[PDB]
């Protein structure tokens, strides 16, 4: 227990809160004097290029990303070949900038759910709200759990107090000011992440217990080489995971919040490209730390035998490396970097969920005659409630990671085909939307989730049991489910259009007014 690290982290938190409060004061008069609720969401559409790129990079680079890349490189049997997060993130951002985010910014939308509502109906727009909310909340809870574990590893401070304080600090400035405060804090937090991560690698590379990482990448010294390999029987699983990361990262409100706040559409394109480059730049020190951990004689350190992977502690390799192969102040620098990385994503997740709810459900479905003051108060109360709920789920649940993975798969399977259909396909109705929703939901539940101890209901070629007796799959059934959902959407939409436009079906049977 070192008091100096605690004092430093408290001072850092207070400085971040002060910056957020200052941003909220100075951006008070931006936007219309009557549309304050829409101001809190979009900022008046005046954000430049550098700020947009920095805030997008800070949003995408979180604790989970940094810890998972190092864990994937360190664990034997995975290597560098199975660290798919950086390339997937970069390709998703490049595809977004190339194809989406120009038509969305050209139409002056406020929230990602606006096209869905205006094309299908309020009921479909509200049905599409659940997966997005689940995806934001489970991701925030999982990264809060990871931050608590990291703090518990580095210092002996109780985890509950640390998690509560971090969540409270983020929620406070997100409540006081919205998008402007989030972006202005992200600008500082990205610099903190960069400096803290890059300062630690040379110190860890010079420890006497660490061997050459050029030799270890190709030859085995203490374990299997960390470059990894992909077997001929694991090509399809690799492609399935990569497609999940590359195509399921686009339909998120945490991305369209930055897209729709830009001055122009071309600026949105350029900010997406800059964010892709920033993610690629940030991915490097995590890989280096993972290689250092894989190339270390752990018997010569204070950790002692057995290895961290034998102790079932492979998810905490980065904090272990920082604590046991670096001096104390470098350890505190790394702790600050991880804290900043976690907060820069948690605040964006909470703001995105609150914006979606307050703008699209309450005002646009229940109270369509409410004043803006009511909407502002609803936004603030929603921010507080969602932050508290995320903190409670992080503290009192041990299955946060399985829920996070399942929610991400649900988002990728369901929302992405609907976005494609509304943007680029002409003639879609709500019949096809309902059909695609049902098909995507069914084809993912049928087929279990080992992390939640759920047995598969449909067995695909190549199923094998594991240690706990819960079956696994080797067939790319998630990509199949997504493609089936898209095709069902298109086919049912066009069939309904043909049946109602000219057919034996009377017009009175049009339950939804779409044709
Ligand atoms: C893991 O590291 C430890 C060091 O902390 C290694 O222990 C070392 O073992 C050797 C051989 O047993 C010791 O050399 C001789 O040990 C005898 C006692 O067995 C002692 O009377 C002699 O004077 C001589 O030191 C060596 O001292 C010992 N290291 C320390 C610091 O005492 C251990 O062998 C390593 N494990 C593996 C698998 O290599
Ligand atoms: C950037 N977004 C769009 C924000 C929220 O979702 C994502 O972060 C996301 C993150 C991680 C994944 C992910 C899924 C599974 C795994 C993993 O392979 C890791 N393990 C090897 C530990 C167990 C199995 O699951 C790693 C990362 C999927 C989506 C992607
Ligand atoms: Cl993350
Ligand atoms: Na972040
Ligand atoms: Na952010």
């Amino acid at each position: 227990f070192h008091v100096e690290g605690l004092i430093a982290i408290i001072v850092f938190y207070l400085l971040i809160l002060l910056v957020g409060i200052w941003a909220a004061w100075r951006t008070k008069n931006s936007g219309s004097a009557e549309e304050r609720s829409e101001a809190i969401i979009v900022g008046g559409r005046d954000i430049g290029l550098l700020v947009g790129g920095f805030t997008m990079t800070a949003t995408w680079v979180g604790g989970g990303y940094i810890n998972g890349t190092a864990e994937a490189v360190y664990v034997p049997g995975y290597g560098l070949a199975w660290a798919q997060a950086p390339i997937g993130y970069s390709l998703s951002l490049i595809l977004g900038g190339l194809f989406f985010a120009k038509p969305m910014r050209s139409k002056g939308y406020v929230t990602m759910l606006d096209p869905f509502q205006q094309i299908y109906g309020k009921r479909m727009g509200g049905l599409l709200f659940i997966p997005a909310l689940m995806g934001e909340m489970f991701w925030a809870a999982a990264i809060f759990s990871a931050l608590g574990a990291t703090i518990s590893v580095i210092i002996d401070v109780d985890m509950h107090i640390s998690v509560i304080i971090s969540a409270l600090i983020a929620t406070l400035y997100t409540l006081v000011g919205g998008l402007y405060s989030v972006a202005y804090t992200d600008v500082v937090q990205l610099f903190c992440i960069f400096v803290g991560l890059w300062i630690s690698v040379p110190f860890a590379l010079s420890h006497p217990a660490v061997a050459d990482i050029g030799f270890t990448a190709v030859h085995a010294k203490y374990q299997k080489p960390w470059l990894g390999t992909v077997d001929s029987s694991e090509v399809y699983s690799w492609l399935d995971s990569f497609l999940l990361l590359m195509l399921g990262g686009i339909p998120w409100q945490a991305y369209f919040q930055r897209v729709l706040s830009s001055s122009s559409a071309t600026y949105a394109q350029v900010l997406s490209f800059l964010a892709a480059f920033g993610c690629l730049v940030m991915a490097i020190p995590a890989i280096l730390i993972g290689a250092i951990g894989a190339s270390t004689d752990w018997n010569q350190t204070a950790y002692g035998l057995p290895d961290p992977k034998t102790t079932e502690e492979a998810d905490m390799i980065l904090p272990i490396v920082l604590q046991y192969l670096c001096p104390v102040y470098i350890s505190f620098f790394g702790l600050g970097a991880v804290s900043a990385a976690v907060m820069s994503s948690a605040d964006s997740s909470i703001l995105s969920a609150s914006s979606m709810f307050a703008r699209n459900i309450y005002q646009l479905s229940f109270r369509q005659n409410a004043s803006d003051k009511e909407i502002v108060w609803v936004m603030r109360i929603t921010v507080f409630v969602f932050g508290a709920s995320a903190t409670a789920m992080a503290l009192l649940t041990k299955t946060v990671y399985g829920l996070w993975y399942l929610s991400s798969d649900l988002v990728y399977i369901v929302i992405f085909p609907q976005l494609l259909c509304v943007l680029f396909v002409k003639g879609t109705n709500t019949y096809g939307a309902v059909a695609g929703y049902v098909s995507g939901l069914f084809l993912r539940i049928t087929g279990g989730e080992p992390y939640l101890y759920l047995q598969p209901l449909i067995f695909y070629p190549g199923y094998y049991p594991d240690d706990n007796g819960i079956y696994n799959q080797k067939f790319p059934f998630k990509t199949l489910a997504m493609v089936t959902s898209f095709l069902t959407n298109i086919c049912i939409s066009y069939l309904a259009k043909y049946l109602f436009e000219s057919g034996t079906l009377p017009p009175k049977l049009d339950v939804f007014d779409a044709v």
